[PDB]
């Protein structure tokens, strides 16, 4: 009864800020648990606001010791009150997209997801990169939002809430083809520059197909998205655009 039993004990890995923990102890054991435990090695204040990595949990009927360490050298055990856990990210995968940011300036530009250990904001919005071009590489989740990691010009420029972004549908397959249609009642759709929402050229029509409408065209390449299947045309002899299939 001199010394407390350790009723539980769990390797972890966690990233944590010690906060406030002046009032505590560091030990060479989960405290009171032996001789070597019950003698303090020092206060916490040495560690506050310093980020550790939390390496092992213990309980005893006196609360919860962690195994913490300083730059990989665990320094020891102390209350688990005297640190705040960073989340983690969930969902965390690589990607392989392109879009265009649209909402750069009504979000914060993070350099990691947001609330993670080492997450810092950049730039109280992501306006400098309004309306450009960006390659999204990676993603997470956290309180129920995805946040997409991004380049622009080759460079990773941090971490966007992928609300921010109009991602660009990828072209999925793609031919030459030599066909001969003529255009009936293509008013509903239009022609595009490029393959339908596949760039930032290709998001609004260059016409209506109606002007082409009772007209015999030469289909020269076919392209498929999601959204549909794309034909690309040409009058006398010269290329127009794309357009839905259906307008042939």
């Amino acid at each position: 009864t001199l010394y407390d039993t350790i009723k539980q004990q769990k390797n972890v890995s966690e990233d944590a800020k010690v906060v406030k923990a002046d009032g505590h102890g560091v030990y060479s054991g989960i405290y009171n648990t032996s001789a070597a435990s019950a003698k303090k090695l020092s206060t916490g204040a040495p560690y506050n606001n310093k980020d550790v990595k939390i390496l092992k949990e213990g309980t005893t009927s006196r609360g919860t010791w962690v195994q913490f360490s300083l730059n990989n050298k665990v320094i020891g055990w102390m209350d688990k009150r005297a640190f705040v856990y960073y989340p983690k990210a969930t969902n965390v995968k690589t990607l392989n997209l392109t879009g265009k940011i649209t909402a750069g300036s009504t979000n914060g530009l993070w350099s990691e997801v947001p609330g993670t250990v080492n997450a810092k904001k950049l730039a109280t919005t992501a306006g400098a990169y309004q309306n450009k071009d960006a390659k999204i590489i990676k993603q997470g989740q956290i309180s129920g939002r995805t946040y997409y990691q991004f380049q622009v010009g080759g460079k990773t420029i941090g971490w966007l809430d992928a609300r921010a972004f109009h991602v660009y549908d990828k072209i999925q397959s793609q031919s030459n083809v030599n066909w001969n249609r003529t255009i009936l009642n293509a008013d509903k759709h239009g022609v595009y520059s490029g393959v339908y929402n596949t760039s930032s050229s290709s998001m609004n029509k260059l016409s209506t197909g109606a002007k082409y409408n009772n007209k015999k065209v030469k289909v020269i390449k076919q392209a498929k998205t999601a959204r549909g299947t794309w034909y690309q045309f040409q009058v006398n002899g010269k290329t127009v655009g794309w357009m839905d299939y259906r307008a042939f």
